[PDB]
């Protein structure tokens, strides 16, 4: 519906199911969202973890070359640049298959890659054995008028990760995910928690439906700081479109004593 | 009612409003409630925060001595004997007014002390100006067939100070705690999120009513590690007895990155 008339953002969550390795099925997807999301002002979309290539880990290591996900990479920046719309995939790394981790990227309307991440926390043994693990702080970049940061799935459920970003400034965290088996305490007790106790937003855009032998869980949702859901999904694909609004925690957290008693 | 059969852990939580500056009366009352938690067959009675003189912290710095603290404590210590209930109580801690920090302390039914503890997180500059904050983490003993822990009001909403009790083994977690203002996200949201985070259980007892100029939440809970509470109490005072039942976030947690990124 209309804008907010002042300097706002308006960011859109695409929540669907991929077919195991057809990129071309499921970055046409996301391109389809892409247009869909600009056509209501939406100025960024975020998609959900290793969309491109459906989240079948074990698979990814043994079937798809580091060529491969080039080609998806690029597609994606493609319509990041063709539908001037910001946006933030999550494919593998850009290494050999057995270097490479889960990684998240933002590329700005202008198709620029502004930032990578690596997923720090793996989920499980089939994540573990098929890809490597990130080493480095989420990043926090200015876009859009607010300081934006990136986490992955399995990341957003340990507060160190969440107030990782929180600590380097970040005031919205866009995390890609991958959730099934109706797991129920991720967005509705654990996502509120980690947007209260940093006075941050977090979006979380999930799979939904059948894929590569799970039933994902949807469930995608913008949650604010006080912890509400701003928009929500269910279980069914869709498109959420949400306008954001423009104790100190953070301040207070005894830093140096916590880093020695984890 | 009858205790389950079984070797089990019962424990009673007392919610009430306590009189600033009147430790005759807030001991009575905590003498009422422990012998009320023993007739129903809890083991263990968890107490709010500072019950003893009331919540009124920069009176506390004025007006209470050392000699007097000490007379509480000793009085507290004499209840878990005469009243054969393990006891955790919140008092100033025993050095000048201008020294000591807020504390929580369990001692068993036979009255012997067998933990103590510092508040490390001080709430707002009242608290600031009448308390040293502690800086030693959280301690973890074997009671009653688990691992128990201690923390302060604020603590709990950190996550790193229920991590860090986690970390050392904690399995169950008691917050003496005074909470006003009607801040409903932190037993709504951030205690469930600590619970499920860890995989523990946690005990949070408030005071409730009119108390030193503020008004209390009451609200007092025990939330299991699937973040539910198995029981509770609304604004009114109250005794709430609760039977305990018997991802590896924990294992999972990369913590030699995590201390760098706080």
């Amino acid at each position: 519906g209309l804008v907010p008339r002042g300097s706002h953002m308006r960011i859109a969550l695409m929540q669907h199911t991929a077919r195991p390795l057809d990129p071309q099925h499921n970055l046409d997807l996301i391109d389809d969202a892409a247009a869909r999301a600009s056509e209501q002002g939406a100025q960024l979309l975020l998609t959900p973890q290793l969309f491109g290539f459906g989240y079948v880990p074990s698979q990814i290591c043994a079937q798809v070359s580091a060529e491969q996900v080039d080609a998806a990479r690029s597609r994606l920046r493609g319509i990041a640049r063709d539908r001037g719309i910001a946006l933030v995939w999550s494919l593998p790394g850009p290494e050999g298959p057995e270097q490479r981790g889960i990684t998240a990227e933002l590329a700005d309307e202008h198709g620029e890659v502004l930032a990578s991440y690596q997923k720090v926390q793996l989920y499980g043994p089939e994540e573990k054995a098929a890809f490597v693990p990130g080493e480095q702080p989420p990043p926090v970049l200015s876009w859009g008028g607010r300081q934006l940061s990136l986490l992955v799935a399995y990341d957003v459920e340990f507060p160190e990760m969440v107030r990782a970003a929180a600590a380097r400034g970040a005031q919205l965290v866009l995390v890609p995910t991958a959730l099934a088996g109706d797991e129920t305490s991720v967005p509705g007790i654990l996502l509120p928690a980690r947007a209260v106790e940093n006075g941050i937003t977090l979006a979380y855009a999930n799979h939904c439906g059948p894929e590569g032998g799970l039933v994902f869980d949807g469930g995608s949702v913008v949650v604010g700081p006080a912890g509400q859901p701003l928009g929500e999904l269910g279980v069914e694909p869709g498109l959420l479109v949400v306008d954001l609004p423009d104790a100190d925690y953070l301040q207070d957290r005894r830093a140096e004593l916590h880093r020695n008693w984890l």
